[PDB]
């Protein structure tokens, strides 16, 4: 049915990953994926935390999140898991380090696919929306035996349908002012109903500012040449991945933007980037500052801090890096 208009698509498409075939047959990557079920995919149970915490076994994967316009894989395991409650974590700097909002983690399936590339097999997690959150990707050192166990455990004979779903300025500057801690920031977005472009327009110019697009690949340079560590997060409305250390190479591609690590790549549309950010936010600690990336509709495509550890003041090559931009 919908599995034949998706090989007719694909036939048609080949540059294109199913993310974008769903969308130019009119649907969600989840339902598209729903469709593939007794084909190539099979539905598992819909319990992420579960799933997230069997993964530990697994060992060695590659984990992929991503938003329409950036791309975060990361090789890495699935431990340090702290997940009981709506924001969880997988807490490994400089591997693999996500935060969660599980409360908007709705499905989860299996594939074993026969790609332009070869044969891979994965696990992926979809949204209420029917948005991709998180894909996991089997590669040469994961522990077979293990992922086979554990699809044997959560793997479903059904395969139901999905339910998918659809004041002042001077206060918002006085609460961003009274933060004691970054973290904060998402209760105060929530509190006075805010996008992030809107509370940054809110607040003074001392705690937002605009920088020139160019903005991103400056300070990756920078940061090439320099080696200092920095901070990479790219994420979705459930997933946050983030990358920790030093970049190694950076390279433009058209209309992308590409770091090319040993064990990361990140994959960003710069030609989408409409604007740049540079906000401060208080902890213990002191300010931390980062650059952060917005599209035309609004998404937040990545974002970037410097490498600190709890205790710490906000490193000061960063600093002077950030300092080195334009602004405008
Ligand atoms: C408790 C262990 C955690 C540690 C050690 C940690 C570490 C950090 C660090 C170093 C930063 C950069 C800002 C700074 O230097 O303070 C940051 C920001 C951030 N964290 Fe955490 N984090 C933790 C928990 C969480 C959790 C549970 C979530 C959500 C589930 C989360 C989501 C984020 C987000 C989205 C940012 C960017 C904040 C912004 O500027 O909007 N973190 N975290």
């Amino acid at each position: 049915s919908i599995y034949e208009q998706y090989l007719q698509a694909k036939a048609d498409n080949p540059g294109k990953y199913a993310r974008d075939l769903a969308t130019l047959m009119g649907i969600s990557e989840a339902e598209l994926t729903h469709s593939r079920v007794s084909h190539d995919a099979k539905r598992l149970k819909g319990d992420a935390r579960a799933l997230l915490a069997a993964l530990e076994a697994v060992g060695e994967v590659k984990a992929i999140t991503r938003n329409t316009y950036a791309v975060h894989e990361q090789m890495g395991r699935y431990e340090n898991q702290h997940l009981n409650g709506h924001a969880g974590l997988i807490l490994n700097p400089r591997n693999l380090d996500l935060r969660l909002f599980l409360n908007q983690w709705a499905s989860a399936f299996t594939l074993t696919e026969e790609t332009r590339h070869g044969v891979r097999h994965s696990i992926q997690f979809f949204d209420h929306q029917g948005d991709a959150l998180h894909k996991v990707y089997v590669t040469e050192q994961t522990d077979m035996p293990a992922w086979e166990a554990l699809l044997a455990q959560f793997i479903t004979t059904e395969n139901p349908e999905l339910q998918l779903e659809p004041a002042t300025d001077e206060a918002v500057d006085a609460e961003w002012r009274a933060m004691t801690d970054v973290h904060e920031f998402f209760q105060l977005l929530k509190r006075n109903n805010l996008t992030r472009q809107q509370a940054f327009r809110a607040v003074g110019n001392d705690l937002a500012y605009q920088v020139d697009n160019s903005s991103l690949t400056q300070l990756l340079n920078i940061a090439q040449q320099e080696q200092n560590e920095i901070m990479i997060f790219v994420g979705n409305r459930g997933c946050v991945q983030i990358f920790t250390g030093m970049i190694e190479k950076v390279t433009p591609h058209q209309d992308w933007i590409n770091v090319f690590n040993q064990r990361f790549t990140l994959h960003l549309i710069e030609t989408t980037i409409a604007e740049s950010w540079i906000t401060r936010k208080p902890t213990k600690d002191g300010f931390v500052t980062s650059l952060e990336l917005f599209a035309a509709d609004g998404t937040q495509i990545a974002q970037l801090y410097g490498q600190r550890t709890e205790g710490q003041p906000e490193q000061t090559q960063w600093r002077d890096q950030i300092a080195r931009l334009n602004n405008k």
